[PDB]
Formats: C-alpha cells, sequence, structure tokens
C-alpha cells in the first residue's frame, strides 16, 4: 500500500531534509528561561509555563525526561522541518541543565483550554471552524512528508478568545517513505485506526484521518470517547460493533491479512449500525446531514478510500468557513 498523494517527497526533497540522525542541536541559553508553574505532564516529559527573562513573554517549556539521541532528534528536525507552518507549534529554542545534560524545548505560550471543559461549550459553527483549523495543519505536516501519529483532542490546544489552534505533541511524529513497514505501536487507543489493530504497517498519512474521524464522532455525537475499547483487542471489537464485519472482512481480503484466531473470536459479527442511531437530544444540533456525510469519508476501514486532508477542506460541510475567509 502507499500514500495516494505527497507519496514522494521525502524521496527526492535533499537527504538532509529526513535524515534527522545527522542533524546537530544549535544550543540555547538555559538563564533565558524561568519556570512559572505546571501545565502538563506525558510518559516523556513535564510542562510549564515560563517566561522569557530578555522580553517578558510568555513560553512554555517541556523538560525531558531521559531520551534516546536518535528519538529526540527525530522530534526536533519534524519541528524544526514545520516551523512556520499554518497552526503547528512553534518550537522557538532547545535548552539543557549543563550539568546533568538534560534538555529542554521551549515554545510559543497557548493559553489552552481542556477539551472536556471546552469542547460541551462550542457551537456547531465552532465545531467547524476548529476541525477546519486543524486540517491546514494535517494537509501542512503531510505535504512536507511527515506523519504525525497521534492526533487526539488532549494534542490540540485551543485558546478559544483568540480563536487559535496549534497541534502539538510530535513525540510519535515521522517521516513518511513509500512501502516502508512502521510499528504499530503510536497513537492513543481510542484513536487508533483499524490499519494499526490489524497489523497493516506499510500505512501512510491517511491514519491521521481516522484519528480525526474519531475526534470529530466524539464532538458532534458527545461521546468522549466514541470508541471506548480497553485494549487493542477490545478498541477493535468496539470499530466492529458500529462499521460492521462485512466491511471489515473485504479489507481484510483486499489486503490479504488473517487476523489472530482468539481476535476473530472476539470480534464476532455484527451488522453496520447508521451513523443516526447515536443522535439523541442533547446532541443533535450537531448531527446533520452534512456532518455524517463528513464523518462516513473520514471512518473508512479501508485507508486508501479515506478523505485526504486537503479533499475535507472542500467538503460542503466546512462552506461558511470557507466564506468567512474568503472576506
Ligand atoms: C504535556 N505536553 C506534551 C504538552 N502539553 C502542552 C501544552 Br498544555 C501546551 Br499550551 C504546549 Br504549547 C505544549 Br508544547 C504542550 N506539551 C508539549 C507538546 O505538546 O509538545
Amino acid at each position: 500500500s502507499k500514500a495516494r498523494v505527497y507519496a514522494d517527497v521525502n524521496v527526492l526533497r535533499p537527504k538532509e531534509y529526513w535524515d534527522y540522525e545527522a542533524l546537530t542541536v544549535q544550543w540555547g541559553e538555559q538563564d533565558d528561561y524561568e519556570v512559572v508553574r505546571k501545565v502538563g505532564r506525558g510518559k516523556y516529559s513535564e510542562v510549564f509555563e515560563g517566561i522569557n527573562v530578555n522580553n517578558n513573554e510568555k513560553c512554555i517549556i517541556k523538560i525531558l525526561k531521559p531520551v534516546k539521541k536518535k528519538k529526540i532528534k527525530r522530534e526536533i528536525k519534524i519541528l524544526q522541518n514545520l516551523c512556520g507552518g499554518p497552526n503547528i507549534v512553534k518550537l522557538l529554542d532547545i535548552v539543557r541543565d549543563q550539568h546533568s545534560k538534560t534538555p529542554s524545548l521551549i515554545f510559543e505560550y497557548v493559553n489552552n483550554t481542556d477539551f472536556k471543559v471546552l469542547y460541551p461549550t462550542l457551537t456547531d459553527y465552532d465545531i467547524r471552524y476548529y476541525i477546519y483549523e486543524l486540517l491546514k495543519a494535517l494537509d501542512y505536516c503531510h505535504s512536507q512528508g511527515i506523519m504525525h501519529r497521534d492526533v487526539k483532542p488532549h494534542n490540540v490546544m485551543i485558546d478559544h478568545e483568540l480563536r487559535k489552534l496549534r497541534l502539538i505533541d510530535w513525540g510519535l511524529a515521522e517521516f513518511y517513505h513509500p512501502g516502508k513497514e512502521y510499528n504499530v505501536r503510536v497513537a492513543s487507543r481510542y484513536f487508533k485506526g483499524p490499519e494499526l489493530l490489524v497489523d497493516l504497517q506499510d500505512y501512510d498519512y491517511s491514519l491521521d484521518m481516522w484519528s480525526l474521524g474519531c475526534m470529530f464522532a466524539g464532538m458532534i455525537f458527545r461521546k468522549e470517547p466514541f470508541f471506548y475499547g480497553h485494549d487493542n483487542h477490545d478498541q477493535l471489537v468496539k470499530i466492529a460493533k458500529v462499521l460492521g464485519t462485512d466491511g471489515l472482512n473485504v479489507y481484510l481480503n483486499k489486503y490479504r491479512i488473517e487476523l489472530d484466531p482468539q481476535l476473530e473470536a472476539l470480534v464476532g459479527r455484527h451488522s453496520r449500525k447508521p451513523w443516526l442511531k447515536f443522535m439523541n437530544a442533547d446532541n443533535q444540533h450537531l448531527v446533520s446531514p452534512e456532518a455524517i456525510d463528513f464523518l462516513d469519508k473520514l471512518l473508512r476501514y479501508d485507508h486508501q478510500e479515506r478523505l485526504t486532508a486537503l479533499e475535507a477542506m472542500t467538503h460542503p460541510y466546512f462552506q461558511q468557513v470557507r466564506a468567512a475567509e474568503n472576506s
């Protein structure tokens, strides 16, 4: 399988663009940035609001836990390649502690409101607007030969007063090389695409489109997360209960894949459930026919059949967002 778009971007840019292991970091000055308060954390870092002591502007400081040189350079080189792109978080500086050699990445500040508190507030229009802004970022990174591999609401910072949106957490982003087999242990469980769950390794940018699909389903149906599985086998079961098993079987056969025997058994046999079956009184102001047609063209077992980020931006669901931009 190969990407249907931007397949050869890396193939014929100069090697330096994608050979992240040859990167040499230019270190800034640690004393330029002071920690103000803790704001978040992950398996790989603790994250602080900071201050730049020169201009007194806010920033974000990501203090990394011990990490292998290869891994960190992949993250840096990706951030540097994409810095300046629409709605990509800007990496402004990279510094380190002298004694411990502990690195910190310094980013622009976004005054985020936690999605679990923010999303219930959004209007139908705001949902279309923020999803369009996210699409701009995905088409951009895809066009530069990079898969993000971890799209989910936790990784999308939004200053709602400024109506600004940044895609963050590039810790799992990778360069796309046609026919390469990738590790399927990427993304976060509720947002993993069926190609990850059935061990199809030569995936591509379309993985991100599934994850965006899950986030969008969660927003319009007010069911977070939309596919609530407990481990990776159960995650494919939860998807098959909605998309139905006939379509799963077409996909596996098209790509010559045999599910593990016990996985076959947990999956069973299920009818496809129409998307209207999730509508209820609380969400009905969000589940209109353009929303469902758009969702249905992202949540497809077959990665090659999903909309590209560029085609998604043109879908009639976004027309008023485009009109306002054309002003
Ligand atoms: C816990 N993590 C990873 C994290 N939370 C973050 C938040 Br809230 C903001 Br605002 C920004 Br800017 C970054 Br960078 C964050 N990072 C780092 C990142 O997104 O790369």
